[PDB]
């Protein structure tokens, strides 16, 4: 698939701006329920596989924030995106023009990091001190502040990606203290279960540990505020425990 590709058929553009716009419905329904004020929760639209038409068909109908797993499709799309983007009159990645967030939330090799630094303006894959000094390193290098946020393991199964979440506070101090990154926040994948119970546990550790970190004052660490948490099959279970970002494919695309 030409990822490339700048234009949709009638019908799909018609299918994407439903899908947002549905998304965006539940979103609100969600906030309401959790008795939470409306905008407290961002929708990421998850941009992985689709093409530039598909992606600008979302920006269209209301999204204002995307992130895309590989570093091979964040290079392959880059370009034409902030180009569609200013055309529209936003500004992507990266002077009244809205801004919208170029999120890299797939997992980072390192030999990648140097291919997301002149587009995605946070990596929120951070899964370790090693991959942040890594990161850290190279914006030093490179002049810049790139934005993180620590991925925490909340599935309960060790062979998942994210940080061990007792390790969680400790890490985040530690990302705080390095140069060129900005800690903005958690997190997580979450739990691919069927239980609730354990659904709602990871996301309310997720908002525990972030609220520790703020309340650490520690060098760097006062933006760590966003809760990245949610996405199609559980995002009304995330925004009842405090996520500030949805990611959002499938319910989208």
């Amino acid at each position: 698939k030409n990822l490339a590709n700048e234009v949709i058929d009638d019908a799909r553009a018609r299918e994407i701006t439903d899908g947002v716009h549905r998304v965006l419905d539940r979103i609100a329904a969600a906030e309401e329920q959790a008795g939470r004020e409306a905008g407290s929760v961002r929708l990421l639209a998850a941009t992985k596989t689709r093409d530039i038409g598909e992606i600008m068909a979302a920006i269209d109908a209301g999204v204002r924030m995307i992130g895309e797993n590989r570093p091979q499709e964040v290079t392959a799309k880059a370009e034409g995106l902030a180009r569609r983007c200013a055309e529209r009159g936003f500004s992507l990645g990266v002077a009244a023009a809205e801004h919208i967030p170029f999120h890299l939330i797939g997992q980072l090799q390192s030999n990648k990091i140097g291919k997301v630094l002149p587009v995605v303006d946070t990596i929120e894959s951070v899964d370790s001190i090693d991959l942040a000094e890594k990161i850290s390193r190279r914006a030093v290098a490179r002049g810049i502040t790139v934005g993180v946020l620590l991925e925490v393991n909340e599935s309960g199964e060790e062979s998942k990606s994210g940080c061990d979440p007792a390790h969680a506070i400790r890490i985040a101090q530690k990302i705080g203290t390095l140069d060129g990154i900005e800690l903005q926040g958690l997190m997580t994948i979450g739990a691919h279960v069927h239980d609730e119970t354990v659904i709602r546990r990871g996301f309310s550790h997720l908002r525990k540990t972030r609220d520790l970190i703020l309340a650490s004052g520690e060098p760097g660490t006062d933006r760590c505020r966003e809760l990245s948490m949610g996405m199609t099959g559980d995002m009304e279970l995330a925004i009842a425990e405090g996520s500030t970002i949805v990611r959002v494919g499938t319910a989208i695309f």
